[PDB]
């Protein structure tokens, strides 16, 4: 497929950067898959998810509720593919730990592995804003557990200019 993302940095062979909100991404592209850095309980309430929600206007977290109601929360590390409403094809919320309340650093490889299920993804850095991971390190197991193609979207300009002049 070709999309119409534009303005991205390269990182490596399949990773891509970009100083955008991922809802004015999303509704731009229009790409087949937008990764939600969710909670278990597809609880959307702030950051990627709360965005993200609002600009379907609640449509996403009344499927989310459904998707609760009939299968229990999802796994920490854990993922479930659901409708991308008017932002994309998919939303695939991902799960990564919440290193803030004391779940395992280690599960965010685990998050970034469900990525490689899709050829091409809009995603944000998981677990980098309210769960507390440090994001240069949410961005290395990025680089370095996706091998399908990611376009990050990195809200904060200031985050942006430091992760692009970290290595990886
Ligand atoms: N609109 C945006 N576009 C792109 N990046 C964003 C945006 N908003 C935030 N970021 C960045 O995206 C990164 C991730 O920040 P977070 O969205 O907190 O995700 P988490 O995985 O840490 O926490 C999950 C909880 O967040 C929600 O409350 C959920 O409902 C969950 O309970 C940070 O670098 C942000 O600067």
């Amino acid at each position: 497929m070709v999309n119409s993302f534009s303005g991205y940095l390269k990182l490596t062979d399949n990773v891509y950067i970009k100083n955008a909100d991922i809802v004015e991404e999303a509704k731009k592209v229009k790409p087949t898959v937008v990764v939600n850095a969710a909670n278990v309980y597809l609880k959307h309430g702030g950051g990627v998810a709360g965005a993200l929600n609002k600009a379907t206007n609640n449509a996403m977290q009344v499927e989310s509720d459904d998707y609760i109601a009939t299968n229990g929360p999802l796994k920490v590390g854990g993922s479930c593919v659901l409708s991308g409403h008017n932002l994309a094809k998919h939303c695939l919320h991902v799960v990564g730990p919440n290193v803030n309340k004391g779940e395992d650093i280690q599960l965010l490889k685990s998050a970034y592995e469900n990525f490689n299920q899709h050829e091409v993804l809009l995603a944000p850095l998981l677990s980098a804003g309210i769960f507390g991971a440090d994001p240069i390190h949410s961005l290395r197991v990025c680089v370095d557990t996706v091998r399908t193609n990611v376009y990050l979207a990195v809200f904060d300009k200031n985050l942006y200019d430091k992760l692009v002049s970290s290595f990886l």
